[PDB]
DNA sequence: CCGACAGCGCATCAGC
DNA sequence: GCTGATGCGT
DNA sequence: GTCGG
């Protein structure tokens, strides 16, 4: 991390306007100037040098020269110093509260953790879960515990249906040494973009790791994805492991590429690839690549057979999981 | 200038 | 009950 | 907040 001072700068300033400025697009411009100088293979000396990279103008550029010179930058001294923004950014880490309920919570004078402890009865069964587990997922996952999560998922999956296959994504799938959860791809023969044969497909696998006792809580759950928790079991007289947040994603079996390449990512790669596939008149989303007519509209989906031959239809060279971290 | 900024599943609400 | 808009995470 | 046409 040559540049982990200002990037941390702008991931800050990016957190600050979604979560309270609630200023969207201002959240992404920031999170983007924070990747492409993340990956800048030298040490910047310069808010001009930084404008050189897209995705860096004119006003980031004057705060890294701010950042350089003394360390820091005042726009955030002061939003630290702020109680409401402080109380607010810091609500919206429980999983489940985003930047509205932040705000209304401190409206009603609910802004600490102690704060919501006490308030149980005032959020929505995510939240509440998310309170739960509040410390355990702030911590990240060691790819070791990962590999042992990946082989009770894929051998629980087994155990239901030989015919099922998981595939972990994520940044897992991206070489990553840690992770802050696993992300699990899933598909079956019998649910295609042509027909669904069975019913319960994502149901029968998260009954069969909530009957081992991985899958301990759910955030929500569709015929689709599943988004909750899990924790690997321990040894006697082991101290237990934190709990995990786990998202599945059944999808349909003869779009797995287009599926498998976007639970990848990362989310920015993923964005900056589906705006790169627009200019070049394609719509990319996890189930196809169609491409897009004058009147603007979608047409249907071409042939996918790898990730590659997505790849190819924009005029990208591949790149391998390992090179999407942007 | 100024429109565009990736794309979408699930929970929850309002209006009916 | 339904559909649509919104929040949230993604 | 940044960008392309
Ligand atoms: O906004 C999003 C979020 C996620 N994604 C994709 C890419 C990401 O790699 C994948 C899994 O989502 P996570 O939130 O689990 N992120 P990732 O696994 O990359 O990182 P982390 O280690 O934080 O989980 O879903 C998007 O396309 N858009
Ligand atoms: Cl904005
Ligand atoms: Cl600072
Ligand atoms: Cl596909
Ligand atoms: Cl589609
Ligand atoms: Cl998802
Ligand atoms: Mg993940
Ligand atoms: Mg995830
Ligand atoms: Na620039
Ligand atoms: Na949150």
């Amino acid at each position: 991390t040559l540049n982990g001072g200002i990037t941390d700068m702008l991931t800050e300033l990016a957190n600050f306007e979604k979560n309270v400025s609630q200023a969207i697009h201002k959240y992404n411009a920031y999170r983007k100037a924070a990747s492409v100088i993340a990956k800048y293979p030298h040490k910047i000396k310069s808010g001009a040098e930084a404008k050189k990279l897209p995705g860096v103008g004119t006003k980031i550029a004057e705060k890294i020269d701010e950042f350089l010179a003394t360390g820091k930058l005042r726009k955030l001294e002061k939003i630290r110093q702020d109680d409401t923004s402080s109380s607010i950014n810091f609500l919206t880490r429980v999983s489940g509260i985003g930047p509205s309920a932040a705000r209304k919570f401190v409206d009603e004078g609910i802004k600490t953790l102690e704060d919501l402890r006490k308030n149980e009865d005032k959020l929505n069964h995510h939240q509440r879960i998310g309170l739960k587990y509040f410390g355990d997922f702030e911590k990240r996952i060691p790819r070791e515990e990962m590999l042992q999560m990946q082989d009770i998922v894929l051998n629980e999956v087994k155990k239901v249906d030989s015919e099922y296959i998981a595939t972990v994504c994520g940044s897992f799938r991206r070489g990553a040494e840690s992770s802050g959860d696993m992300d699990v791809l899933l598909t079956h023969p019998s649910f295609t973009s042509e027909s669904t044969k069975q019913p319960k497909l994502l149901h029968q696998v998260v009954e069969q790791l909530q009957k081992v006792h991985f899958i301990t809580d759910t955030l929500s759950k569709g015929e689709t994805k599943f988004m909750g928790v899990c924790q690997l079991p321990s040894k006697n007289d082991e101290k237990e492991y934190p709990h995990r947040r786990i998202d599945i994603r059944l999808i349909p079996k003869d779009q797995y590429y287009c599926g498998v390449l976007y639970f990848t990512g990362s989310d920015i790669f993923n964005k900056n690839m589906r705006a790169h596939a627009l200019e070049k008149g394609f719509t990319i989303n996890e189930y196809t690549i169609r491409p897009l007519g004058v009147t603007g509209v979608a047409g249907e989906p071409l042939p996918v057979d790898s990730e590659k031959d997505i790849f190819d239809y924009i005029q990208w060279k591949y790149r391998e999981p390992k090179d999407r971290s942007e």
